[PDB]
């Protein structure tokens, strides 16, 4: 039936997709490997104050568009010390629209997740989380979040695999 297909499809999806920043959305540490502030050049390339190029992993825009097409809102959770620079990159890559709720500061990821739950009201069991660091996957899984370990940046295959893992885990 049409309503059954619709509601079953809705129920299989996470209610929040949480992303780390460094090595998840972009291939570097924002507090170490680049020299802020940043700007977008006339050719459309974002660069740091020494003229070094800064970009997202190539499939990140498509990944985030796909989540949006599925109705899954986003959040950011990063321990970077370069908070201003991280927020400037979110602006320059046109990602603030997707990442409404953000915990960007040094600290425990368990603290980040507590604060994201407060800001969104979403139970941990209805969250999915993508992170390059296995230790974060181990820790945040203890809260009941479905945690997907990233290798070599976020991409479409990782998103697909993650969503299926989440759907099976219910």
């Amino acid at each position: 039936g049409t309503e059954n297909l619709y509601f079953q499809s809705m129920a299989r999806l996470p209610k929040l997709a949480v992303f780390d920043l460094d090595y998840t959305l972009w291939p570097f540490w924002v507090d170490t490997h680049v020299d802020p502030p940043f700007h977008k050049s006339s050719d459309g390339t974002v660069r740091d104050r020494r003229g070094q190029d800064v970009r997202l992993y190539p499939e990140v825009p498509e990944v985030l568009k796909r989540l949006q097409s599925l109705g899954v809102p986003g959040a950011a959770a990063s321990r970077t010390s370069e908070i201003e620079g991280a927020n400037q990159l979110l602006e320059l890559f046109d990602l603030f629209r997707y990442f409404v709720h953000r915990e960007i500061y040094p600290g425990s990821k368990i603290t980040h997740f507590e604060r994201l739950q407060q800001k969104t009201g979403i139970p941990f069991s209805q969250m999915i989380f993508f992170d390059d660091e296995r230790r974060n996957i181990v820790d945040v899984s203890k809260l009941g979040v479905t945690c997907i370990h990233i290798q070599n940046g976020m991409n479409l295959q990782t998103l697909s695999q993650g969503l299926e893992t989440f759907a099976k885990a219910q």
